[PDB]
């Protein structure tokens, strides 16, 4: 819509206060103008029809148990263009500011968010397995960077190559979510996953095996269930991340960290310089390898980190 643009103040999923840029024209719509293209909130009005209407409201205050899935959407959308813009050059989602539209109060009870190829889509949950979903700024993030995924390597969403993309996704959430370092940690949805259960979350980067997800290549899931298991298999990436950044030493196998901003930007030049939509967990080492060549000389410390994290989830 055309209008001036504003800053207005509201609650998110969490109860957390903040600022969004919004556009005034009689109402305070949820349109920020001031990154890219814009990014656009709208509610779907528990329909599943999109992107449903712009989100409008009366006096610019975002106070409502109503308002707060699309104050977050509006906010966390603008978090992960600010990361990627700052931290690695790229505007919006496709490298060309294209617009980043959002939808919450997506159908009833919808225990999921997605990106759908050309926006995104939040469910307010159950209540019980989770609250609305949008309240995650790693779901936004790791959502979001899917599209990254599809505008640049395009790797395809089943067995190894769709593991790496799961992992890809939940290493740049967890990026952002560091990024943005309110409550950041190596857990995925910990913020909206069972709200009456303290202390976990969909899976864990530090330690996948905590919920039964495979640490270690020998450990891969070969069934068809899951695409092939991509939101399983991609504990051995994040594992492999984890260790890059923060090190350890895994089944014996010792890695020294280099922190999280260097891991970002090797994953990063391997997704969008190196790797195809088939790439394997071996050539994804092979893509990290030669990203932190290009960035850190082939005798730097950061290439010999990225080798023995590789080493020690079991991928050559
Ligand atoms: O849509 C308009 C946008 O294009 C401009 O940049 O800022 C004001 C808005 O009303
Ligand atoms: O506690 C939150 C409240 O502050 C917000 O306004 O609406 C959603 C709730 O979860
Ligand atoms: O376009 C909107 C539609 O998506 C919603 O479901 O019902 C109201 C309409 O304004
Ligand atoms: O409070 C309102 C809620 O009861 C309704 O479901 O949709 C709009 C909200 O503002
Ligand atoms: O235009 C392409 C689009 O069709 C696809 O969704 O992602 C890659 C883009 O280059
Ligand atoms: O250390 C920062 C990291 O926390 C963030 O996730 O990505 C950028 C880095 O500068
Ligand atoms: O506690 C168990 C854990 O040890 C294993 O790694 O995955 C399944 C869990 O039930
Ligand atoms: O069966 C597949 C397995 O061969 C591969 O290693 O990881 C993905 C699985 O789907
Ligand atoms: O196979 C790819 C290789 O061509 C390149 O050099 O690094 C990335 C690898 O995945
Ligand atoms: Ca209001
Ligand atoms: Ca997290
Ligand atoms: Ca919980
Ligand atoms: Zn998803
Ligand atoms: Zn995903
Ligand atoms: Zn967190
Ligand atoms: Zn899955
Ligand atoms: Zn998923
Ligand atoms: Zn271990
Ligand atoms: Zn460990």
């Amino acid at each position: 819509i055309t209008g001036t643009s504003t800053v207005g103040v509201g609650r998110g999923v969490l109860g957390d206060q903040k600022n969004i840029n919004t556009t005034y024209s009689t109402y305070y719509y949820l349109q920020d103008n001031t990154r890219g293209n814009g990014i656009f909130t709208y509610d779907a009005k528990y329909r599943t029809t999109l992107p449903g209407s712009l989100w409008a409201d009366a006096d610019n205050q975002f106070f409502a148990s109503y308002d707060a899935p699309a104050v977050d959407a509006h906010y966390y959308a603008g978090v992960t263009y600010d990361y990627y813009k700052n931290v690695h050059n790229r505007l919006s989602y496709d490298g060309n500011n294209a617009a980043i539209r959002s939808s919450v109060h997506y159908s009833q009870g919808y225990n999921n968010a997605f990106w759908n190829g050309s926006q995104m889509v939040y469910g307010d949950g159950d209540g019980q397995t989770f609250i609305p979903l949008s309240g995650g700024i790693d779901v936004v993030a790791h959502e979001l960077t899917h599209a990254v995924t599809d505008y640049t390597a395009g790797l395809i969403y089943q067995n190894e190559s769709g593991a790496i993309n799961e992992a890809i996704s939940d290493i740049f959430g967890t990026l952002v979510e560091f990024y943005a370092n309110k409550n950041p940690d190596w857990e995925i949805g910990e913020d909206v996953y069972t709200p009456g259960i303290s202390g976990d979350s969909l899976r864990s980067m530090s330690d996948p095996a905590k919920y039964g997800d495979p640490d270690h290549y020998s450990k891969r899931y070969t069934g068809t269930q899951d695409n092939g298991g991509v939101h399983i298999n991609s504990g051995i990436i994040n594992k492999a991340a984890y260790l890059i950044s923060q090190g350890g030493t895994h089944y014996g196998v010792s890695v020294v960290g280099i922190g999280r901003d260097k891991l970002g930007k090797i994953f990063y030049r391997a997704l969008t310089q190196y790797l195809t939509p088939t790439s394997n967990f071996s050539q994804l080492r092979a893509a990290a390898v030669q990203s932190a060549t290009d960035l850190y000389g082939s005798t730097s410390q950061e290439v010999a980190s990225v080798k023995q994290a590789f080493d020690a989830v079991g991928v050559k």
